[PDB]
């Protein structure tokens, strides 16, 4: 049970041989990569013969699996850093043979080098595969910075479900429920699901030419060195056969065979259950994928049937079949979201194939119909935010609630936009609704008064003012300790309306733990310090920064319900290193509080009286070894100025996490 | 069995909130004022862990001795130069029980002076001070140990798991002194300690303190620090420590002949102690109650001996030594003064790294001292001059590169030993290592020594051989780069001197002899480890990332400086020409690899169509195309727009390695 500190470690450097990609990509002749991709598609390599002489259907699987592992909970997984290339995901059994898929794209990758990431490439192969099979995508954009290693944070072997039926049972009624929930926790809803599953299986076949548990070598990570990174030494799933009769053209095909004919539960030529027709008019309808003098009968899966059996999915399909323009429209649109969902907002969609239309899931931001504030206005605004009935605590705490939502996995959240004042942020437990309203109130009136007073068209947003009071507040506390710090500040944030906000999607940013505010929700099954570190990672913090941050915060005192937990000082709202001096002091001894979920009491070792209250968040800086080593530097007689500066650089950094 | 690259990752950044120099900050310490504070600490019993004999010294000594005891010659990791006793798993080794308390006790001194003394430097000074305030003078002290901020992820911990040295009860838990005796010698050997130094150290340690085992530790103690509830703030094992009870001497807080008189002059008997452990007790009732109780007036305890003690008495070799000691106090003091000093400084590297007022003027042989350059240094003019001269000679580029790697590759940042400043390459054992191919090397050292002689003979300026090995290679590489149409000028630091045999303890450099060098694609027929893993281990000792390793190996194969000049991994038809040709090739799928039948280390790379062998290789080469992280790195460099990058990266690694020992 030791803190997986390594994940924070990741944020102190970047591994790999690179000292911005956006700039490089901006130089790439996209059209030519799409060209060479077209080519590649019918350009069969002997070491892994192409099905029907078209690689596209495969490449679709390589794109779909690259993005399919996304999760809204943490914005992790997905295809943003091209992490399909690395263990353990690269050896998921659901990703069998997809080593070859990525290998075909190596010449290309090699030709363009730094101008296209594996990341942007894999999704482009997906696009091109499709475009040149009768369809046409709703758009494409690059911008996916290539990662150089696994995601050490993820707590994960399948993209969604078992294709045989849950637990390996051909019970389609039942598999649906598994489909229904994966896709939910994926963000797709009933209609987006069937579009993608059907859009998807209108192409290619399955591969179960013989049983895998006996015909397939180690998966990439256990394979012998000589296999140069490939593995599973034609078989992938264990299930054999195509869906459509035209496995390489966009069309009703799947929705046709699925809905017109009836299907029986059979055992395939690789052991796993599949389905075939009781109907005999599809028998040898499809050309063999390889032998040109050969025919093959279509198959379906439990997973496919479950579309046709679930009350709801079934109707989505009837619609689609009774109307194919809608089939396309939905599937065009779902594909684009499935593949781009985790790249953040418009500012980060690059290239000349980005739609002109902006998607709700980009959590887009309006424009500044005014001239930005200048330094003269800045000091002016900063004086007046301190002159208000608002304390340090209050401003800090607000400035944190506005910025703390930024997560780096999907680039969602942040202070810019000021979505804190909106649903569902203005009404989060941890945000203290009635308290939050006050602060918002008070700052709105500064905007009001600031703007009205201008005879030059300059304006300030609330989103700026939230952060600005925050910086101001933090400067005040540092002046209350004898230091003279000026934080760097960036005007330009804007205020987003509800209309351009998908409120229910923002629920996934709800912190079940918040270290700066010593907030710990009742439920939590993980230990607090675990989720602390995990979040610490969404903000891209190193152990050291997480350490100064929380430590300096406790000197200032900005807690949920204004409690005194970890507030090991008797001069709150003064910025010092008292947290560490007192946490490190052996004069004081710690013990759990009885009849209390999160609380501990710090007693005088002698007297045996109460001296401090705290929680695991505060105490962890004193228990785990590495964190302590950091605490000990900060506690030291001369660490104080250093902790202030370190606090400042930290806070100021988080303030700006989403200034993409 | 996934290659553990995590060890190389640590070499990219440094964790901790310390901006990237400790030395200029140590030169700011008032060593005498800290020693004052430590003095007083010796006798200020805190209630959470009240001093034995009302003097902490002994706890402190065993804390410093454990900080330093974990030191390995084989690879130079462990030791007390990072202070790493402070982090898991080490601080939770059962052998380190209650040293949580000892360390904790130094916290306020640490906090008082802060950045001006590492935990590492401090834990050793606490031992030097404990020892002096009990009537013994130390040989000297030196600061300069950089504090670390996490464990050494490189070390493989495996005479037992988490025992500094041996089982204090005896081998496999039997009270067999003679058997213990051998296990003392072995472990102590693989520590660079001999019979005298071992005897001295064990005998002057146990001159102080006691072994606490009031009850059985199996279930009277809580979990070790790592498994302890959070409220304990990093203490653990909630008086019992090792489970063995008693002091060794009648004045456990004074330096005297007490251990050796007690051990040598009386008969001891094995028995099971209060804590369930094997200890020995004396037959004669003269020693009964001759010792005050650790915490009392009105009571006396009887001395004990451990089995590991009885061992210096039973083995005839330690016995010879022990007897010498008893008979000459002064002799046994010095051996102990010098064994202690060497023990706690051995891994700080050469003499320039030892800082402070109490560094002895004498330098020991195990410091690997470097003579002084008693002559003027080479200037930009003579550098370039001599460079041409080298390039003039009939030495190939694979000669100048290979030699110069041979010279610098022996540095290991774990204990600061090795490197190419001293041309120890030309001295024993180095010029006789197989991997260096002696006869071949000797040719190269022939030419360079003549250039050396030519230049010196022909204003009091001079050039070390050690400088020329490096200068050679730097121009070697400059050329391989000019062959690919790159003009890159390697920076060169003149200065390195030539160590003699009188500055080199030859048998101790065996510990630097590579098993599986990768720049030269060398791999001994011994290794149990798969070769790539040792590759990574060695890399770590050069302080390389996954990237810098990859940059280096790859640019290397385009130059072909292989042991025995084989072809293995040399994927280019333009040898001695520095290019991304390793990766372009290696990555091409037109080639297909498989093992070379009936060969140990060898692989065939084939045309996938003809079956015609296109190249040969080892796991060294092939790993940069199998492992998922390294393959990602080789893809960048094999990209069509990234030759110039590799070239400079390879240079930049090359230059960093040549200079590693430049302290
Ligand atoms: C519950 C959801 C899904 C399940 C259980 C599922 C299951 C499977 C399985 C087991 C394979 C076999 C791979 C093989 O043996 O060759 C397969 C192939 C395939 N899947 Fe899915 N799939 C799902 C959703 C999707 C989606 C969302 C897409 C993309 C829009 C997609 C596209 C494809 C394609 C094109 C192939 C055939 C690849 C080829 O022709 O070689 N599938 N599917
Ligand atoms: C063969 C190697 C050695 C063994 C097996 C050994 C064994 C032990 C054991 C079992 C303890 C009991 C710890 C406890 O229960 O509190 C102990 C204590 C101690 N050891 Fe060692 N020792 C060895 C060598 C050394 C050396 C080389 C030194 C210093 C040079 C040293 C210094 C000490 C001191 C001072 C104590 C007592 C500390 C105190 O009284 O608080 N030992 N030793």
């Amino acid at each position: 049970s030791k803190l997986n500190l390594e994940i924070l470690d990741q944020n102190a450097r970047d591994v790999g041989p690179v000292e911005d990609y956006a700039e490089e990509f901006q130089k790439l002749d996209l059209e030519a990569v799409k060209s060479d991709l077209e080519e590649l598609m019918t350009s069969s390599q002997d070491w892994w013969p192409a099905d029907y002489g078209h690689y596209g259907p495969l490449f679709i699987r390589m794109a779909w699996h690259s993005a399919g592992t996304y999760r809204t909970a943490d914005g992790r997984g997905g295809a943003a850093g091209g992490r399909q290339r690395f263990a353990p995901i690269n050896s998921w059994p659901d990703n069998a043979n997809l080593d070859k898929a990525r290998r075909l794209l190596l010449p290309i990758k090699q030709k363009y080098g730094q101008k296209i990431s594996w990341a942007d490439l894999m999704i482009l192969a997906g696009n091109v595969a499709i475009e040149s099979m009768g369809f046409k995508t709703f758009g494409y954009a690059g911008g996916r910075e290539d990662a150089f290693e696994e995601d050490k944070a993820v707590n994960w072997g399948l993209i969604y479900v078992n294709p045989e039926g849950p637990d390996g049972n051909p019970d389609p009624e039942a598999s649906a429920k598994n489909i229904r929930q994966t896709f939910d926790r994926a963000a797709m809803n009933d209609k987006e699901t069937a579009a993608l599953i059907a859009g998807g299986h209108t192409f290619g076949k399955v591969h179960g030419a013989d049983d895998p548990e006996e015909n397939l070598g180690p998966e990439p990570e256990a394979a012998p060195i000589e296999q140069q990174g490939l593995g599973w030494q034609m078989i992938t799933s264990g299930i054999e056969g195509p869906w459509t009769q035209s496995p390489t053209e966009w069309d009703m095909g799947y929705i046709n065979n699925l809905l017109d004919y009836e299907w029986e539960p059979e055992k395939g030529p690789g052991g796993a259950w599949q389905w075939a027709p009781k109907s005999e008019e599809l028998k040898n309808s499809v050309p063999d994928a390889h032998d040109p003098d050969e025919k093959q009968t279509p198959m379906m899966l439990t997973t496919d049937i479950a579309l046709k059996r679930d009350p709801d999915y079934r109707e989505v399909m009837e619609t689609f079949q009774e109307n194919p323009m809608e089939f396309g429209m939905n599937f065009a649109k779902a594909w684009y979201k499935l593949t781009h969902r985790d790249m953040g907002p418009p500012e980060r969609f690059l290239g000349p194939e980005v739609p002109d239309e902006e998607m709700i899931w980009q959590d887009p931001l309006p424009d500044a119909d005014y001239d930005l504030i200048g330094d003269e206005e800045i000091a002016e605004l900063k004086e007046e935010i301190l002159d208000s009935d608002l304390s340090v605590s209050q401003l800090v705490k607000t400035a944190w609630a506005s910025a703390s939502t930024y997560r780096d996995s999907d680039k969602r959240g942040g202070a810019n936009g000021a979505r804190l004042r909106l649903e569902p942020q203005k009404n989060w437990e941890v945000n203290e609704p009635e308290q939050l309203e006050t602060v918002l109130g008070t700052l709105e009136n500064i905007q009001t008064e600031f703007n009205d007073s201008r005879s030059d068209g300059t304006q300030v947003s609330l989103a700026d003012l939230i952060v600005l009071g925050g910086n101001a507040a933090v400067e005040q506390a540092a002046a209350n300790a004898g230091y003279d710090v000026e934080i760097p500040f960036e005007p330009g944030r804007v205020d987003a309306g509800p209309e351009h906000t998908d409120a229910p999607s923002f629920d996934a940013l709800k912190p079940k733990v918040d270290g700066v505010r010593n907030y710990i929700q009742d439920d939590i099954t993980r230990p607090a310090e675990e989720v602390l570190v995990d979040n610490a990672d969404l903000l891209n913090l190193t152990a050291s920064e997480l350490t100064a941050l929380i430590g300096g915060m406790r000197s200032i005192g900005a807690n949920y319900q204004d409690t005194d937990l970890g507030v090991f000082t008797d001069e709150p709202e003064t910025l010092t290193n008292d947290f560490f001096v007192n946490l490190l002091d052996m004069g004081t001894e710690w013990e759990p509080a009885a009849d209390s979920e999160h609380r501990y009491k710090g007693l005088d070792r002698d007297t045996g009286e109460v001296k401090w209250e705290a929680t695991r968040i505060d105490l962890i800086f004193g228990s785990n070894d590495r964190l302590r080593a950091i605490s000990e530097v900060y506690g030291s007689a001369d660490a104080e100025k250093k902790l202030v500066h370190d606090f400042v650089d930290t806070w100021s950094k988080v303030m700006k996490l989403d200034r993409f």
